[PDB]
RNA sequence: CUUAAAGAGUCAACCCUUUGCUUAUCUUCCCUAUUUAAAUGUUAGCAGCCGCAUAGGCUG
């Protein structure tokens, strides 16, 4: 199994997330938990937010 | 300015063959269709003869 199987059974990602297996592991997990952004080849719609619109990109 | 914006699914074909749904059946008794009454509505628009008339008159 790759990392995707082991992190997703028996609530293992929440176990590393709440640090039952270690706070330095919490760090390792969060070092991979980042927000990378790209808006190309994605839908961009307008949603009314009250007297104006927001360009929502639904992911 | 709508998970906005955009897009060629194309092609091809042997469903075969086989077959016993036969067998025997009581439908059946019953019994009131009874009674009337204008056909009226002129109920016919005819037969000859006087005539050129299929115009018009006469005769019963």
């Amino acid at each position: 199994e790759n990392l995707w199987q082991v992190l997703n059974k028996a609530n293992m990602f929440y176990r590393i997330y709440s640090g039952e297996l270690g706070e330095e592991l919490q760090y390792l997990l969060k070092s991979c938990c980042t927000a990378k952004e790209d808006v190309t080849t994605l839908p961009q719609i307008y949603f009314k937010n009250g007297e104006g619109y927001d360009i929502l990109v639904p992911i």
